[PDB]
RNA sequence: CCCCCCCCCCCCCCCCCCCCCCCCCCCCCCCCCCCCCCCCCCCCCCCCCCCCCCCCCCCCCCCCCCCCCCCCCCCCCCCC
């Protein structure tokens, strides 16, 4: 029979990548910080004292970020996911010790962390530059509230607020939503903003860029962190922050399957052009692949996943460019960087798309009027 | 065909975070205290010396009452609601030891919890300072009543009672509500204030307010135990009251979720508005997200959930304005800082609301009249 | 290379208390068993017999095209 002639090639790609007998495993370094609950306490204060600090140097805080966040896995999970992830990794522990070292002639103490990444000499001077900005706090205001000062438990979350923006803005893979992320860092988190002088968006972002683009396995770590997070029973405001901001980045790296569904949904008549038709028995397949992944497909494009590929759409010209054609009718790209192959499929999409959203009467057969 | 072109993106990213390989867990901190049932009856008798204080020191009462409502749980229980949470726990034992000291000369003994949070020294300035106003009250009244005594066993949960009336106003999570939490505790809990000196609306709120800002863990703890005590087969009226003020917290932080049915119930004719009409698809799936959740989704913005997000519909800028317009209309908003995106359907919806309300005409249809 | 060790607190015990006590041999009857009839077997019958190797042709496969991605966006706020 005619009907027996075919080739799942879409379900066996996959079938081969899953059942591979063998495993790479990249090099992750000499040595990585696995903090465990007992120093998370100590790296919130850290996390605190950039904050308060007015111009802060933001240079470690994208790495001093994910010590938060794997000191909130703790060192055996943030070691299994790095394991997990296909990492051989040299478990580098994280505690206290307390230094002695005379600055200006006087002999001062700090507790500082005994980092691989982080050298002892620089948390010493993120402290000192943060006394200077806490006493001129203190001079200003008398008396500082739990809310302006390093102590505060959202500290170390607000740090890893923007890093959800950085993470949320990574399917462009230039730094180019930067912007973006500055943007929304000012409408949201707003509050934390004026609570804290060295909340700054741009400083730190490029900290949280610069850091998930030398260390690619730090993005796995804040990705499964950020999952493990928004899997709590509940927490404080800024928790939610957080947890509302890294879902925002599920699905980056493939709005095109999202824009596939709303053409659908308004139903563009370009949908059923000839040439459009032709392609809807391979479009479906990648579809149903987005539907069989579920979850899982919400980070493949954040995460440079192997099989991120496989769900673009881009691969069908004419489905595409009427698929962008009717996010340009119903004006809800721009400045997005994808272009049409087909011109004329496009142009017609738009122009249809536009009439679609033209007036507004009222539905009265959508009421239950009696 | 272009019915299979669809994506579940919020069933999708339900199955991420509901399967998680890994877990994130919270600095609880060096200790708590988990008291047993042996020891809740020292507390009622605590919280009852702070009620019977005339213009006493409301400072520990928010504490106070969490660890009534955890003796209420027991050790056990508190223990094990701690650790489902997501939090590593240091329990700390609570029970009674005779402390020895000279007040004004004289040695005195002094019953005290053995606590880590509460100092020794501040609990018997508590039992100081209500022997004061004891003996003041003995002397006006001659024989001090049950009621007015520190000994009832409804003292405990009448300090919880204004707990209670703080959980219901956490969802703006700015202390704003302090004055509806005042408001409430004065019209309810009327003769309980009536014999108590030391029932302090603000004074014991804002003690509460503190308790959850500061420890986000025990706002988890309350929510539970209100849970547990809701869930008792009967009780005095206090904690009748209690499980009423308790309930009324159900479906916070989520209003325009019920002002969304109000407005179906009603018949706003923006409904059917052709730009509502378009969003109708989307908010369906928030609708019955809420549905599939149930009662779980109750006090997902009280305990600062992850996936409290999922529940907004302010996402949806037509749909939220048509329902914050009828809910205008109609006159039961206000005052409510919600602000709606589009205004024009905002005052079309409620120009038609107040159509709705007017007048008052019999209808003889609805009764079974022959 | 570096480096004594040690250092607190503390007898134990203490009360009360014999046990036992009654009633009661057992057994007793009836009753050998068996008994008859009866060897078995007996016939007929080797089996087999023919025909027949199999195989033999034709034929590498392959060859094109193609990273992906890029936008926007915390939530919440009333009343009871």
């Amino acid at each position: 029979a005619l009907s027996k002639v075919k080739l799942n090639d879409t379900l066996n790609k996959d079938q081969l990548l899953s059942s591979s007998k063998y495993t790479i495993q990249r090099s992750t370094g000499d040595s990585i910080d696995t903090p465990n609950y007992d120093v998370q306490k100590h790296i919130n204060k850290l996390c605190g004292m950039l904050l308060i600090t007015e111009d802060a140097n933001h240079k470690f805080t994208g790495l001093i970020g994910m010590l938060y966040a794997m000191s909130r896995l703790g060192r055996e999970d943030t070691i299994k996911i790095l394991r997990d992830a296909g990492y051989h990794v040299k478990a580098n522990g994280v505690d206290v010790t307390t230094h002695r070292q005379d600055i200006n002639g006087k002999e001062m103490k700090f507790e500082v962390l005994t980092l691989a990444s982080l050298t002892t000499e620089i948390q010493i001077n993120i402290e000192i530059e943060s006394r200077k900005s806490y006493k001129k706090m203190l001079k200003e205001m008398g008396e500082v509230a739990p809310e302006y000062r390093h102590d505060s438990p959202d500290c170390g979350m607000i740090i890893l607020c923007i890093a959800a923006l950085v993470i949320t803005k990574l399917a462009a893979g230039d730094r180019s939503g930067l912007t973006a992320v500055i943007r929304r860092a000012n409408n949201v988190l707003k509050n934390e903003m004026k609570r804290y002088k060295g909340l700054l968006p741009k400083d730190i972002a490029n900290s949280f860029y610069e850091v998930f683009e030398k260390h690619p396995h730090f993005i796995d770590v804040f990705v499964h962190f950020g999952i493990a997070q928004s899997s709590t029973r509940g927490g404080s405001r800024v928790e939610g922050i957080f947890a509302g901001l890294f879902m925002n980045a599920y699905g980056a790296g493939q709005v095109m399957l999202r824009w596939g569904v709303l053409a659908k949904s308004v139903k563009n008549i370009m949908l059923g052009h000839a040439s459009v038709q032709a392609e809807m028995e391979q479009v479906v397949e990648v579809y149903e692949y987005a539907q069989k992944l579920g979850g899982e497909a919400g980070f493949y494009h954040i995460l440079n996943n192997p099989k991120a590929s496989l769900l673009s759409l881009t691969q069908f010209p004419h489905f595409s460019s009427v698929v962008l054609g009717n996010a340009a009718g119903l004006g809800i790209m721009g400045e997005y960087r994808g272009t049409p192959r087909n011109q004329d499929l496009y142009d017609a999409a738009k122009a249809y798309a536009e009439q679609l959203k033209e007036n507004g009467v009222i539905n009265y057969s959508v009421l239950d009027l009696t």
